[PDB]
């Protein structure tokens, strides 16, 4: 009988309204407008990817973040990590994102008492003001491109909750793309034998459509996925969000 | 072609997902600093619930709570993650010796965060110094009882998010304390299929308030088991129980 598989999919689908409800969409949406664009989907109707931002006067802190599984047990570390990271920003300020990261990880280690409890992190400080970008990652990395040339500014080798972190401060020159995305759309399997999309798949997307309008990259991004994957079932969460200056 | 794989898969996810949820518990820190001066009762509903409990050591006396999130189930769950974090914002901002304080700063976490959201929770500091104890609740008492007396200090009627103050009380020895969550007192069964209730509450605490307390948790899960019967559980249980002298 699938009455039980119509219970657990109800309570699921309330458990996305809590999951979605801890997601900064409003605030992007209001200040960024369309120099900004979300692409969110979990594997399941909740998973273990997040996204935070935070508006401040001189410019703004981004990221994304995967959490240690997917589906029920990857949104309830999305729970702790989104309160560790607001813990975090209180604690050292929203223009570090390695202080931010390292904080994080304590606040982590704090509440969380064999489990997989790591997670990955891109988290970005953009200072419109002194026109330069710091970028401090644990396994993920922040894409840059022009239309021209892409850049990948690498995330550490170490998911936080195992290292120690380091911002990559990059000067910020406008014509520029800046894309955050987990790992879940580079994995996505398919194609004619399977494989996933990957890096240079990824990298030659980001480059071909940098200088368009956001909104347009986001809807040729997920029509690019779902080309590529095919009747292949997605096989992690996928995440990216993406940011442009000026 | 029936597809029960499926079940497996999320039977698997929530059992692992029930690892996290314990290792937000205090468990060891009680054990370790309590000892058989308290008891843990906690049973969720399905593998994972919308209740908690909370626990902070201090060098002159300790803070324990329970917490009943809305919901039960996977959303219940992802109601305590917020809560539990909530809860060590509050114990930064204000310190663990102010139960209406730290119920006060739990709900502006918990809004600055987040849809049924409101909670009930039962917050004591127990100051072992000043031999008293404070205590604030939202839809949460405290019972206490020496076994011929039974004790209810009444928390608000209202849950965390609708509309807090401590109520001080000496700690006489011969005491044993105790927080639970409306689980157990909502738990349907007997004659009438009725919930246990506060009265068949207040009476059981006071027929085994002067045993150790590992066998008042034992009496206490066997006084519902058979008040229950056949009957399936209706809401998370939760019931921490401790004493003084
Ligand atoms: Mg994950
Ligand atoms: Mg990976
Ligand atoms: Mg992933
Ligand atoms: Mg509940
Ligand atoms: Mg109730
Ligand atoms: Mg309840």
């Amino acid at each position: 009988m699938a009455a039980a598989q119509k219970k657990i999919g109800d309570s699921l689908d309330y458990a996305s309204l809590i999951q979605r409800a801890i997601l900064p969409d409003r605030q992007l949406s209001a200040t960024l407008g369309e120099h900004h664009f979300i692409l969110w989907k979990p594997r399941d109707v909740v998973g273990g990817d997040f996204y935070v931002y935070r508006e401040q006067a001189d410019g703004y802190l981004i990221g994304v973040v995967d959490c240690a599984g997917h589906g029920v047990p990857g949104a309830l570390m999305t729970m702790l990590a989104r309160a560790a990271i607001d813990h975090a920003i209180e604690a050292v300020g929203s223009r570090d994102p390695a202080a931010i990261l390292g904080e994080t990880d304590q606040a982590m280690r704090s509440m969380l008492s064999a489990l997989a409890t790591n997670m990955d992190a891109g988290l970005v400080w953009v200072d419109r003001r002194r026109r330069q970008l710091a970028f401090a990652g644990a396994k993920i990395s922040l894409y840059a491109s022009d239309g021209e040339e892409v850049q990948e500014l690498k995330g550490a080798r170490r998911a936080i909750g195992d290292g120690d972190y380091r911002n990559i401060e990059v000067p910020l020159a406008p014509g520029w793309t800046f894309y955050l995305s987990t790992d879940g759309f580079l994995d996505q399997a398919g194609g004619e034998h399977g494989f996933g999309f990957g890096s240079r798949r990824f990298a030659d997307m980001l480059r071909d459509h940098a200088r368009q309008p956001l909104p347009e990259q986001a809807e040729a991004f997920v029509a690019t996925l779902a080309e590529y994957q095919g009747e292949h079932p997605q096989r992690d969460d996928i995440t990216i969000l993406s940011f442009r200056f000026d």
